């Protein structure tokens, strides 16, 4: 239901730790990486170019585990 994820707040660079800024919290479907864990998520690299506007999945986030 209103399970919110991780959406991308701005482009998110290849290769480029990810900031406070970066990230904002939104019930989207399908469902990406859960809102709490926006802190884990602070200087962990993404993988891939993420645009504005994409959740946030798993396979995206460099070192990422649950």
């Amino acid at each position: 239901a209103n399970q919110a994820s991780v959406v991308a707040n701005t482009l998110i660079p290849i290769n480029t730790a990810l900031t406070l800024v970066m990230m904002r919290s939104e019930v989207v479907t399908p469902v990406g990486i859960p809102a709490e864990d926006i802190p884990r998520l602070v200087s962990m690299t993404v993988n891939r170019a993420v645009p504005l506007g994409t959740t946030l999945m798993p396979d995206m986030v460099k070192g990422y585990a649950a």
